[PDB]
């Protein structure tokens, strides 16, 4: 993880709902993956 910024990921959900300080990574059938910068 870059320094500075923090990798997150959660349950998979079509729905789910980042922050505007969220980047959107990727989306897999387990879990769905972004960072915060």
């Amino acid at each position: 993880i870059p320094t500075g910024q923090h990798v997150v990921c959660r349950p998979w959900n079509p729905e789910i709902t980042l922050p505007q300080d969220a980047e959107m990574l990727f989306r897999d059938d387990k879990f769905i993956a972004y960072r915060l910068v």
